């Protein structure tokens, strides 16, 4: 952890390559170590700064990568490996970026003085083919059989580690996920749960926003503050014929008798607003909704009025589910299915209070509540969604296996065992790598007594056909056995990719022991290089 | 109190983390000490400056946080803890930010050389769970039983400490609160009392503005100065058809006979102003109210005329309560309920005199008076509202318990007593913390004889089942017993959150003993760091 | 091999320590790698420079350490480890500094995250205790039994690798060593062989200077150029009573008759030079020898005259062996034993020709000849003495064992075997180290096919009780077996210390993972440090 900000020298690149890979390793190793420090289950506090700003976080890889802009043409290159795994999000991903970013060390050294990494590549991919193999239950103990609600609590156990409730915030965020799982489109489900928490006086326990938040606004001023039970209406954008389309080129040539034309236009919108009231719906929602004159009419006929630009609310409204496919200009009578009539609990916390009525229908619902205040909540608020979203992707079929709890430590003994097959070169850097896949679940260990490997022999005991699980950090050092929350992950899948991102990136990260460049500008401002 | 403005070094961050937490503690401790100095019941004078400006204050946390813009990425982070508690406002909040900001010291040291604060977190939250427990009467002596007017005087005893009237400004500001409590929306009540004091010749005793101030203006020039008993009218915004909507594109093509069109337009507004007078209301209020021609008509028919932009006055008018929901364009006859006819006591102090008549109805009324002059008043004017507002939130049910007067000192002995439960680690940093929750009510003490702890043994005497109260700073050192105003707070609630803001913030404030950052710009202007 | 000249930053030290050891390792590893490149049996060319100078070399550690003045407070510290081993000189020493400087890597990592190297120290010393054990023949094949002339040729095989005669320059330099071994004082023997080579026209094969060079001078001008068979004389410093001792204070007061005093003084030295000639010796040698007047007398009576300051020649003369213990002022007749009479072969090459007669007596003789020209010879001239000197120290008793030829590779398998003893911690970093003592004899390998380890399995075959030897680099890849010159070293001793210098230095090189300093000046010019 020296050489502050990539030591800040070597301004715009040059020089020779065979010491540069060792340089690439140095650059990749340092950023991998700083992240490793309290990341994943270690997870806690990583302090941030900048010139006037804030980014407190824990267990998040995208956030750490959001930063340290460049510092060497090696750090940026491997930000993407985390980024590639970031697609199909999670937090256990970057912890896996650490496992990949580590063995490459015993691998870069490896056969010290050999130009052919071409052997090591055959190995990592082989470990991945073994990965698809271990995807099929290798755990045996938990297997896949357990209540799904269990796997749900498991994600709540991890949360974002820095979780306020070291326990059951669980099924709160989960029921909304249990609803979200019914949608199962792969993304529209994470779109409904989307948005907030907090926005309430004080802190404490609150959650769900049951069936519909869908809007953000105290709703424009007339009396949104009043009129409880406004009713079912679902007009999502009234616009007026403000005497504009026109531009005419020339219009209203003759003087005097304009006393009609002025009154008639206000009249034209008053009739269209009276007919919309005929629906007996009343509530108005609208981005471009200002119709001031026939708004006062709408005030009499439609509880209140609203005024501006939230489109995501309309898509969120498509989730409110009031059939709002067709809404252009005039006359549509058939659709109005959005919930019941009870609306807007007024003035708590501040600014705006908005959540719609509920006439039961499971999905396409929102998810946000008072919970806790902004900064302390920002982190617990998001991590729990990552908890609700990642589980949502894997909950579907195609997978069965207990994760974590060193299920990996011996998955790797199998990898070391396959080394029995004499040829993948000889060294079986595939196996030598396996050794690391065995050392990493231990890097996770963090501490317990002091350092480690004391507990590794402990894991070796009882797995021949027994199975791995339970290794924990809480005061009680759990060798193996039940409800230590094992490896919370089952959805164990993420390892499938956590294993792959390694083999692909780590290979082209190496074998690249040439030049390291003396690059001419493609970006700016650059020109010439200095060193020779 | 050294290292002026965060010593002004370490320009844009870098370096290693394990000395940085001690650095975070140093940064949080210093700002916490400067505020502690004469804050809360100590409360008096904290001198301000800047490049051409003024901010004199006492007992206020938001004001101190308004300043010292940054000085370390630790000070800004914990400005928000005060800020989070600032929601549901008060002054006793930041005094509580001091109690939280103090023990973390015996806690940072604590188990000197232990990486696990994870134990300390279980403790602070436990103290909070005890907080919800002590919310239920632990005082016993006052309990909850006492006249509510008493608790009202209590808030007037505190005021903002720097209170001119070390006594009964009380029920003056309170009756308006007694009215405000009837509204009880949680915020609309604080909106009515809202605005001013002073604005009168000299100083002295004056208050209330009884039922309605609602407007600010000498009201436009014609004769607002005269016409006492102008009457009930409540037109809140007359606009004219200034021959504009138009733009036409082309209009008035032919010459000569325009002698009609000019006279007819002035005629069009004269008839609409004559009909509005038919209401026999007369008084006019209006943001966009200039109708110059039929204003002279309105001058004859409506005492005076007004002219510009105060919207908050209209919402304040909704509180005047003249039904002003519908007011667009023309013809509405049904509504006119705003008070009586007596209006505007002319020309005192200066600029504008404006307060409306009174035809009885309790709430939706204003609250401002001559009281004292601007700077000396600014502070006493606001603190008393914080007095009227914070009490307003808690006056509702769900709470019962005597506050202050060391009710806390022994609430904490209970916390130290629970330490009987052997495990929360061992040290029971929960208890070690309790010790501080016991030392802080003493930090409040300020002085009396000299230093303290002399009176702590005094508090220990008579609480086993007796109860705590009366510890004061006035010449008479009150051990315990009645009307020393005990702990003015009952509404004791604020402690509920004052206790919570601690446990949440203090935990993520610690456990953050890594990096302390070497941040790349997110704000501006920053780039590169200097130190290695 | 990056960070030119210690990257040239971190001007006068500061900062934190736990990344500094990794920094010390980096500094020690780099200098150890640059030296490793073609050093020892790899041995060839390492290019030098500077501001106007020359230092071409091969296999020499003192020369590489003579340079790279500082570059980090870690490089200088471990220059001395080479330096400590440099006492009792040799070239195989620094190759051994490389073996020590390498494993510390698998050892610094080792138990990754353990503060106790205290275990590793018990190991290196244990390897040394094993070293004294393997000193007793472990080779078995050569054992100790072989002609000593063989071990002599062995040193001539190594020479300084860059040897012109890839063969028998051997017994030439050796007979002089065979004589030198008779002296066996531990240093006076290396003092006789001391001085030169070259100093002759052209190059080619020449050697020995048989019994006596002892002087450097064409001998002062009169006729040193002539008078072959000058004879046995051994006057080593005639000084004159130049009328000086005096200073008198006052002398020669009266005028005129000084015609006596002038003639008498020249007379006083003429009689003392005539008596010295009575010895019938004739040849003169002298630092402070100018006696101009009775020098012309000495010219008539003593072939020639000499004139200035070579003291080392007198000690070299003590080796010529003409009893020259007593030589002050006047009259000593008893001693004159220096060789025969034949002297000075005149004018070849240039400047001076000087080598004395030979009347047989084995030791206390010189060793220098025409050989080759200065720069190409400088290196071959010295390396061969290191060849003649190091063998001279070990030729004495107390040792028996074949060296090199991987005798080490399996000496280490024994070290790995002792790891059978379960406790030296557990890891047996002693064994893990052994692994390196096994990998290093392979780092020696240099290349053969490509990289290595291909031949390691080759060494494993046939050593259980068979013995190790013969691994070579010449076209014929010799697995094991005879006259591949095995491990030329037997004198195998040097390993005794090559093994020790490691254990002592490598331990205090580590365990030093603190501060790395922020030093205030002790040298100059320094003051203040910059980084915080």
């Amino acid at each position: 952890m020296s050489q502050q900000p990539g030591v800040l020298p070597e301004n715009m690149k040059r020089y020779m390559g065979r010491d540069a890979q060792r340089m690439n390793i140095l650059a990749g190793r340092i950023i991998a170590e700083t992240v490793r420090s309290t990341l994943g289950p270690k997870g806690m506090d990583k302090m941030l700064v900048d010139d006037l700003g804030d980014v407190v976080v824990t267990n998040d890889g995208v956030t750490i990568l959001r930063e340290m802009s460049v510092e060497h043409p090696a750090a940026k290159m491997l930000i993407e490996v985390a980024k590639t795994q970031e697609k199909e999000v999670g937090d256990g991903t970057t912890t896996a970026v650490v496992v990949a970013g580590e063995l490459l060390r015993k691998a870069e050294e490896l056969l010290d003085q050999n130009v052919h990494p071409t052997i090591v590549v055959k190995g990592y991919q082989a470990a991945a083919q073994k990965a698809q193999e271990l995807l099929k239950t290798i755990a045996c103990e938990v297997g896949a059989q357990d209540k799904e609600i269990l796997t749900k609590i498991a994600m709540t156990s991890i949360t974002g580690k820095g979780a306020e409730k070291a326990k059951e915030k669980l099924a709160e965020i989960i029921v909304e996920a249990v609803s979200a799982v019914v949608d199962d489109e792969g993304k529209v489900d994470k779109d409904l749960i989307k948005i907030e928490k907090k926005s309430g006086a004080s802190i404490d326990d609150t959650e769900l926003i049951k069936g519909v938040l869908v809007d953000k606004e105290r709703v424009s001023a007339q009396m949104p503050k009043k009129v409880t039970d406004a009713k079912i209406a679902l007009l999502n954008c009234a616009i007026e014929i403000k005497e504009t389309e026109t531009d005419a080129e020339i219009r209203i040539t003759d003087p005097a008798k304009l006393m009609e034309f002025i009154e008639q236009e206000e009249k034209m919108l008053k009739d269209m607003v009276a007919e919309i009231k005929a629906s007996g719906a009343n509530v108005l929602f609208c981005q471009k909704g200002i119709d001031d004159l026939a708004q006062h009419y709408l005030a009499k006929e439609g509880i209140v009025a609203a005024r501006r630009v939230k489109k995501s609310d309309m898509e969120k409204l498509a989730k409110a589910t009031g059939a709002n496919v067709i809404t252009n200009i005039k006359d549509l009578s058939a659709q109005d299915l959005g919930d019941a009539g009870l609306v807007e609990e007024r003035k708590i916390s501040g600014d705006s209070m908005i959540f719609v009525e509920e006439c039961k229908h499971p999905k396409a619902v929102t998810m946000l509540i008072r919970g806790t205040t902004e900064h302390v909540i920002e982190e617990v608020a998001r991590a729990v969604d990552d908890a609700v979203g990642v589980v949502g992707c894997t909950i579907e079929d195609g997978r069965i296996v207990s994760g974590g709890g060193s299920t990996e430590v011996e998955l790797s003994m199998k990898l070391r065992e396959y080394a029995e097959g004499i040829s993948g070169r000889e060294q079986l850097a595939v196996r030598a790598f396996a050794d690391a896949l065995e050392v990493i679940p231990r890097t996770l260990a963090e501490n317990a007594g002091l350092d480690a490997i004391e507990i590794l022999v402990k894991v070796r005991a009882a797995h021949a056909s027994n199975g791995n699980k339970c290794a924990g950090l809480n005061v009680f050092t759990g060798a193996v056995e039940d409800m230590c929350e094992n490896g919370v992950v089952e959805p164990l899948r993420v390892k499938t990719q956590a294993i792959q991102s390694a083999a692909e990136s780590t290979e082209m990260l190496l074998r690249i022991d040439d030049v390291i460049a003396a690059e001419k500008l493609r970006g700016a401002p650059d020109m010439g290089d200095m060193g020779g």
